[PDB]
């Protein structure tokens, strides 16, 4: 346990809502039945008060039971003490489908409201009659270009959910700087959060700066970089000697140093794990010294950025227009 952990720290969103600086990522892209329940339960017991969820991962039902069981077991804690975030997927950007998606997520989570609701990608795709992702003849998402280029109808729907008090704050995920500029023009409620990939191999500094300078708070998914192993070089973030040197010299884990780096930059961090030992350890986020903070920055600044999450090939849509050359 870390008495000085920054797990007690919150940020204040531009509408006054407080968001815990550390949240637990619940994505379980590989099963099993019951694994999300155990992990979520472990996070709640370990002191997490921020849970990050999404319709896409199809496990909000297990999360709902975990929250309900945790609350039943711990009468001193109230649902209001938890910060719950979920997200609407790309095939559900039509206004009525946005509301349906939150209603569905609220049902599975066994909640009356969520603390944060996000548009998961700035990409609108067609859906099937039964509200699944419609696949085109190449097997990729079928893109609705009108709704993708002019997301106003989708955002109005988020605004209405927010005014209906079904979401205490609304935000975006994977939005770009230009995307934010376009949204600001048509938005009555400014997005409170932009959840994006942020870690030492992808510092995303220009977007992080633009958000902070504009009252949008970033939150970092993949804050540990994934163990996904950089594809053009075959190196892992968690094998990086510079990063490990800072952690080792300060008797902290590599993950804790990476999470402490993110909060120190001034944004939320959403570490994911299925492993109890790692769930427990990742809630112990240190307040980094100036030397540690700077040296991690040296690693980040000494290399070419590498984005681990790019669903180009699945979507049949290229948001970030990144190539081998150029
Ligand atoms: N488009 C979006 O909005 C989006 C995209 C991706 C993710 N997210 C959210 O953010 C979360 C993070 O995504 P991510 O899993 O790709 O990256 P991550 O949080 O940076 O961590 C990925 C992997 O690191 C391992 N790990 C965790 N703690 C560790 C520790 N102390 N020491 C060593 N290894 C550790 C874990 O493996 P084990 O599981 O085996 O323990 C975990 O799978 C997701 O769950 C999700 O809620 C959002």
């Amino acid at each position: 346990m870390m008495p000085a952990t920054l797990a007690n720290k919150t940020f204040k969103l531009n509408n006054g809502v407080e968001i815990p600086a550390v949240g637990f990522g619940t994505f379980a892209a590989e099963g099993q039945p019951g694994q999300t329940y155990a992990a979520t339960k472990a996070a709640l017991e370990a002191g997490y008060r921020h849970l990050d969820c999404a319709w896409f991962y199809q496990n909000e039902d297990e999360i709902g039971n975990a929250i309900a069981d945790f609350l039943k077991e711990n009468p001193s804690v109230k649902r209001e003490d938890l910060f719950i975030c979920t997200k609407v997927w790309n095939h559900m950007h039509a206004p009525e489908d946005v509301k349906w998606s939150l209603d569905n997520s609220l049902k599975a989570l066994r909640l009356d409201y969520v603390d944060l609701f996000l548009v998961h990608w700035p990409i609108a795709a067609e859906r099937t009659e039964d509200r699944q992702v419609k696949l085109g003849p190449d097997g990729k998402y079928v893109i609705n270009h009108e709704l993708t280029e002019n997301p106003e109808p989708t955002w109005r729907a988020m605004e209405e959910l927010y005014e209906a008090k079904k979401a205490r704050a609304i935000g975006v995920s994977n939005w770009t700087i230009d995307g934010l500029k376009k949204l600001f023009a048509v938005a009555k409620v400014k997005p409170a959060v932009n959840q994006i990939e942020i870690h030492p191999y992808l510092p995303n500094e220009e977007l992080v700066r633009f958000c902070l300078d504009n009252d949008v708070l970033p939150s970092a998914y993949s804050p540990l970089g994934s163990q996904d192993q950089v594809p053009t070089t075959g190196e892992r973030v968690r094998d990086d000697p510079g990063l490990n040197a800072v952690a080792n010299r300060s008797n902290m884990t590599l993950a804790q140093a990476l999470l402490g780096w993110g909060v120190k930059r001034g944004y939320v961090v959403l570490p994911k794990s299925s492993t109890p030992s790692r769930i427990k350890s990742n809630i112990e986020v240190p307040d980094l010294s100036e030397a540690d903070y700077q040296d991690l920055w040296k690693v980040a600044n000494g290399r070419k950025p590498t984005r681990f999450v790019d669903m180009k090939d699945t979507f049949g849509y290229d948001l970030w227009k990144e190539s081998q050359l150029e």
